[PDB]
């Protein structure tokens, strides 16, 4: 139910923000 | 509950910590 | 009991770093 | 019990990663 | 059930930050 | 019992978590 | 059960993550 959607809901958002550490990564190398 | 009774409060904060993320994850990309 | 008590400080904690994280999100952004 | 006492342990934990991402929040802004 | 595979795919992610913010690290480094 | 002391683990990673954003935060102020 | 093993892959991922950010905190430093 709510919590495991809740957790599920976490587990993207952290995903987003490894994408945009990996842009900034990318970013900062030539 | 909350946390998301409890649990509700819980997937609540989960949830709100999931928002926070969004806004990371989006404030790194600019 | 103890067990809905103890979930309770979890969420409350689990706001804590929601908030951490949007004022980290804030100071990147600026 | 044991699982009220590990989910207080828990908590705790999670304070003080809230504190700490604080912290980096006002190393960054300062 | 339902709970312990959103706790999986939380696990999965935080990997997938990990592994960007070591990236992040790699491009500053040099 | 088993859960429990997985929680124990889980507090542990997230206690070496906070060490190390506190780390990151010394790093950036210095 | 399940529970207590996705628990534990959680508790390892943030040991890995907190190895990353004491990496990242290493190449600020430097």
């Amino acid at each position: 139910g709510e919590l495991a959607q809740s957790i599920k809901e976490l587990a993207k958002s952290i995903k987003e923000e490894a994408w945009s550490i990996k842009e900034l990564a990318q970013s900062i190398k030539g």
